């Protein structure tokens, strides 16, 4: 089903004699999260992008500078697969039928990454309600990880990585990822979002944390630093 | 359109391909992905040998031995690929269509293999010529702009005989651009517009060096269109003769 | 003789004529040239509008990889010059027009605009055509010097976009607007010419041109499919 | 003896009522290395700084961006303590007597951090022989971690951390730390150098590596990435 | 016959030839054109030196009032092209040279430089000529496209002269006819200078001469003539 979301960091490379091909081995992200959603006409989104595009959010708390972040969005999901263990699944997606999650129902995806104002774990729920601080990137039709043949190649993919611009320094802070649409107004279909972070996972207060609910992210981000405090005394 | 088709009828030396990705597919259950690249319209391989006490084509920065290939470009080209590997012995011998220096011909199989080798280095420069009959002239004159330098960039040949010091550089236009705003100011170090270019195959280390090397040049442009396709040669006079004839052929054909 | 060739600005040959006042130069032809015959009829819908009030007709150009120069020309009227030949694009309105309608005194002051569209892959072409331009590369009003105009003031259009950086024709979709100096209603025939300095007929590498974006996409897609296949 | 070298990242803070004091808890560096050396007149250094200052090198290989690096240099060492397990000790220091390692024998310390040219593990020995690429920082009398009372407070301390300048982006690459002197020419005395890196230790090919010998650093840096390769396939 | 006219870059007429390679262009001729025939003989002193080591030969131009364009051209050799005619300047070295000496294989890689001198009044001309240049307007190596060169590589020179100062306002200009190659060179050459301005209006039309003193004498008399007419 879903192809792995890997970093752009090349570990190994070898060309295949007598062909135009070359095999590349990429360093995987320390942590990857998949998010299954469903856009139903007449159903409220998490928010709007540029005032008229339905958007759904994932929030990322980064305790310390990270080399690269990968973001991907594909629609639809039916022909690819269903959520597995550890995947995030929206209520709308659970309610949707196999037929609703497959062709011909889909939409033209769009991704936007923004830096929020929070710089401490307990400011996360607050910053989520506040306006963005800087837009880091937008991508329309960038995906090349999934061989899309059900329709035009309109799936999204963006990699934010490293006088280099500040718009790609993933330093300590809160980030919001908007999974949205190319087309303004009403749209219909399933989608799967993927987020990868190039950093060792599972080190409380040091490793990045991801969630769709800011309040929940805060709770976890706070506990994680408390754990780090405790260990350091 | 035989140039798009794959094949090196393999004999050691990995193909030098462009950075333009035609196809991509990941292998499930692994960390690997298979990429198909667009080949250069024309690729030339050049086999040389650096013998201590033997005069080079010239010097780089006054103390590095250098050997030249000259490239005449009739009209803008998307990308140029340059590669340099040392030594050659364990890879293969020159085939049909490959340039071979006199020094390389004289060298023995033993001389062309480990432990004899050197740390490669590539430099690309724009010369002054803008017309085919100015080529021999511009070759004698000083460079006009340095486009690039590469020390240890090669990733096409899996080097295991020594540290990965082989050279590889690709000069190109952003494809795709990071933004549409990119397009309004492209670093001129990258515009392979009409003109003469000199590639210096040289060394990391100053002074005397010893060993064989194979140089590769690829140009992303349809080959074999007289006066339109790029030409490559190690001798500037010869390059001029050919570049002149080619444009004459173009002139003629145009009446 | 009819319609003069549209050639690039690259000089191949040059020689002056002793004792006389003119010079003769040989120019490199474009790899591909396409001619388009149109007719602007009052009360007939254009392809679109330029600046909100100028009738416009489009040609779309898909460029797989950087190109040195593009040449665009536009002349009105056509009657006294000639009729379309084989391989020329001809609008329905032009086909319907009579010889009388296609000749003086019916004509208009031509205008050309070239714009970069958003598409960077063949299957984004139809989409980008419906979207707003991304950058304007050039405008020309009275630039033509290829056709000796003597039927009226020299108002014919000619623009060459080239390198001696927005105006570098890198991979992407371009829209050429054949339009008018004058806002509002205009009447007359016109012949457009597009030249691209690049070897023709190399599928997935050579440029493609078409007045219909959907058709252009179909062809651009097939061409890269052919290029894929050949490379494997 | 030697005080811990900690990062500048504050985990906890609390003021003491009725006083001018406040207690701060700092996040320790993921890895800290101490290096014991001895400058003997007439003995060749690792190199020279600005052509006339004796210098001794530690090399740092950084696989991926790091938030902060701490560098410290103290002289002399006698009254503080001797090397323990895991500490680097030069041959000169081993040969020196307790008397030679104590007052009145000491010198005015100086630290310089430079980015080298290597960007791959096997280029490390090479880059070490080559000229620096950028100077990141110098410090003369910055130390405030060790209460110096044997002489003027001339010990060195520098923290390199995060349009912010490139001279503090500790991205992937080789770094050379020069432990040198304020005074040009001959100097005499023991010294202890400390290096800290704000990053999780012991993750092969991801965690930073430190050594005084570039060739040895290369060997370890290479093996570490090989290990990472292997794990990723 | 031989020597092609040197015309301005001003296009009067244009017409393309249907079904062919060509478009024919009619150019505005310069108001005045002067041709200068010289010969570089090894061991013979030049007028001066360019960049200290290139032999150079001078033409001086006095311009009473702003001019649109100046054209400068230099070709080597001259033998196969033609001999000087009436109104052409001819150096003594050229007169002494034989037909053989003026033909292939004897020639050199030409080079042109144009410089503004200090004079701004006619009677300062001889003085400014001895003084250092004031500004360099242009250099050209291999610019010529007026003569179809086939005897050797196309190395003949041609130059046509927050914003710029290639402005030909009132003042003295020196044209240096020189060589690409430093040091000794051998061969004949023909230099052409065109000025886009009506000729023969004393004190208003430009004057040209290889000898600065002579140029001064004429420039002075010309303005004296203009004075007189105006009173
Ligand atoms: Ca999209
Ligand atoms: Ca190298
Ligand atoms: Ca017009
Ligand atoms: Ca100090
Ligand atoms: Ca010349």
């Amino acid at each position: 089903g879903l192809p792995s979301l890997k970093s752009s960091f090349v570990l190994s490379e070898s060309t295949v004699p007598g062909t135009n091909e070359t095999v590349k081995t990429f360093l995987p992200y320390g942590s990857v999260i998949n998010y299954y959603g469903y856009v139903k006409p007449g159903q409220a989104p998490d928010g709007l992008v540029d005032g008229n595009k339905k958007a759904y959010y994932l929030y990322v708390w980064i305790p310390a500078v990270i080399a690269e972040m990968g973001v991907r969005m594909i629609s639809p999901t039916g022909e690819i697969g269903e959520p597995g263990d550890g995947d995030l699944v929206s209520d709308a997606f659970k309610a949707a039928t196999p037929e609703e999650k497959s062709m011909p129902h889909w939409f033209d995806t769009w991704i936007r990454v923004e830096r929020m104002s929070a710089i401490m774990p307990d400011q996360i729920a607050k910053a989520a309600k506040a306006k963005p601080v800087q837009k880091l990137d937008d991508d329309d039709d960038g995906d090349d990880t999934y061989k899309e043949e059900r329709h035009n190649k309109y799936n999204s993919l963006t990699r934010i990585k490293i006088n280099i611009d500040t718009k790609k320094l993933l330093v300590r802070g809160l980030y919001r990822i908007s999974f949205t649409t190319y087309k303004p107004g009403e749209v219909k279909g399933s989608f799967v979002a993927s987020v990868g972070l190039l950093f060792p996972p599972g080190i409380p207060g040091v490793s990045p944390l991801i969630h769709s609910n800011p309040e929940e992210l805060q709770k976890q981000a706070i506990a994680a630093e408390e754990s780090l405090k405790k260990a350091a005394s």
